[PDB]
Formats: C-alpha cells, structure tokens, sequence
C-alpha cells in the first residue's frame, strides 16, 4: 500500500522517488533508457520520476515514456530548471523545451534547481519564481517549489510569493541532517515539503564498516525485518516527514526501494538511527564547493 504526502495545496505526492535520470560527451544512453523504461513497466503503483534540464537526458525519458504502456496518471514527474548552470534563457524557456523532448503536456512537480544562479542568467530568483507561479496557474506545472535553497533563500521567496513553494529538494542522510543550517526545521514548520536526495549517502562510501555502531544497527535492523539496509534507511527518510528521492541500475533494487512501505520502524528505532547518524561526521555528496561551509552545522 503505496503512501503519499500531502502538499500545502491539497495535492498528493508519491513519498519516495524511485527513477532518476543523472546516470560521455553528448551521448545517448540505451542502458539508461532500458531502465527506466523497465522501471515504469514493472513497478507497481505511481512511479515518482526525478528529472533535471542539467542532466541533458530528457531524449531518453521521452524515449521511455512513449514506449512503455505505464499510463501517465500512474507517473509523477518532477523536473528541475538549470539555474546553477544556464542552458535556457528562463523556466517557461526550459519547461516548454522540456514537455516537448519528453512528448508530455505538464510536469507534476517543477523545482529550481539552486539559489546560485549562473552569472550568465539574466533573471533574478523573483522573476524566476514568478514564472514558475505563471506556469501553476497554466497547468504546466501541477506543483512548484525549490532545490539546495537555504532559510535565507526561501525567506526571499516567501516575501514575494503568491504560490507558497511546496517543496525543496535538499540532500538529507543520516550522515548530512541538515544541508545547510536549519533548513529542516524551518521547512517542516512552514509546511515546505522536504525532498531528500543522495539518502543512501552512507551505503555509497561505505569504508571499517563492522566495527561502527551505525553499520551493525543497520544490519541489526536488516536481519530483523528481513529487508535490505537501503530498505531501512528509506525508510526512516520517510519516517522523518521527508521524501527519499532514490536511483539505481538494479530493477531488484528499485523494486526494493518502492516497497519499503511494507514494513514499519518503531519509533525508537527511528531515533536511534538519527542519533548514531548525528555522532556521525558528515558526508556530503552535492554542492560540495558550494555548501562545505556548512558541514560543521550539519549534525
């Protein structure tokens, strides 16, 4: 039984993400577009698609969307405007590009993609903003929000918003709490939905994993609930009020990581694996020469 969050807006939203697409120069990717194609035609219930203009794989989506049988309601998409590193002139430039390589007529989630707009951009993050409430009232995009922004970001936003954002992306994992300071809280309490990218942070760099406390609960749990350690940790995102946003190239695993709602961590188990992670030193996987001032504020 699938679970959803419920935005600001009344609309539902599939709580994990399941397909991204950021996985060379100019080249096509059959592998990755085998994959997702697999992914919608075999996962059941609503896929959650992440997909970025940076990722410049919008061929290989439109590829898969046309060819699988997956209906688009079962779908959500979320895309993401390049703001970081400029490939369109502004979000209604991008999205119109985007629906048109992915032969769709809306994404369901549009986001921005970072507060660090490329120098080469002459749109400010109001005006940039501001498109994005033209395309919510259109329909192009059923539901908008942020990506990497920080309180004093979003409090930017906020002062001239119309359409409060219902989301931002952040990386979260037990070994990054906090992307940059006090964005967690400051979202969860002003019903700013959090997305969490890069979740299984801890199972990519895996070092003298035995002899750590955080690694033997993990396998502690796994043993327990006979489920994956991504399963767990999935899992406990979820159980924090955030959305997992997950990839891989093994359909077992993508399978995996949708079914995580098939078990339940008590709320103990949920605490702990927060207070292992804190006493943990960071990690941090993205925005890294932005953003690694911040990692003695993470924990």
């Amino acid at each position: 039984n699938q679970k959803f969050f419920t935005l600001s807006n009344g609309n539902k939203i599939p709580a994990v993400a399941v397909v991204g697409t950021g996985t060379t120069d100019a080249t096509f990717s059959q592998e990755l577009t085998d994959i997702v194609k697999l992914s919608l035609d075999t996962v059941p219930g609503i896929v959650h698609i992440d997909a970025a203009e940076t990722y410049k794989t919008y061929p290989e989506l439109g590829a898969a969307l046309k060819e699988t049988k997956k209906p688009r309601e079962e779908i959500f998409i979320t895309d993401k405007f390049s703001s970081l590193h400029k490939i369109s002139e502004d979000p209604k430039s991008a999205l119109e590009t985007a629906l048109n390589k992915l032969g769709v007529d809306y994404v369901d989630l549009y986001l921005i993609h970072s507060p660090f707009f490329d120098k080469d951009l002459n749109i400010d993050l109001e005006t940039a903003w501001k498109q994005l409430e033209e395309l919510y009232k259109s329909g192009k995009a059923k539901n908008i929000g942020v990506s990497n922004f920080t309180v004093e970001d979003l409090k930017k936003v906020l002062a001239i918003a119309e359409i409060k954002p219902q989301v931002n992306q952040i990386e979260f994992s037990p070994f990054l709490q906090n992307q940059t300071p006090g964005i967690v809280e400051f979202s969860q309490k002003n019903d700013i939905l959090l997305e969490a990218y890069s979740p299984l942070g801890p199972l990519q760099k895996k070092p003298d994993a035995d002899q750590q406390p955080f690694y033997q609960y993990l396998k502690e749990l796994s043993e327990k609930y006979n489920k994956t350690e991504a399963q767990v940790l999935l899992l406990w995102v979820y159980k924090r009020g955030i959305l997992p946003v997950t990839t891989s190239a093994k359909i077992e695993r993508i399978k995996q990581a949708q079914d995580i709602f098939s078990f339940d961590l008590t709320e103990e188990e949920v605490k702990k694996i927060t207070d292992l992670g804190l006493q943990h030193e960071p990690v941090r996987l993205w925005h890294v020469d932005f953003y690694t001032k911040y990692n003695s504020e993470a924990q």
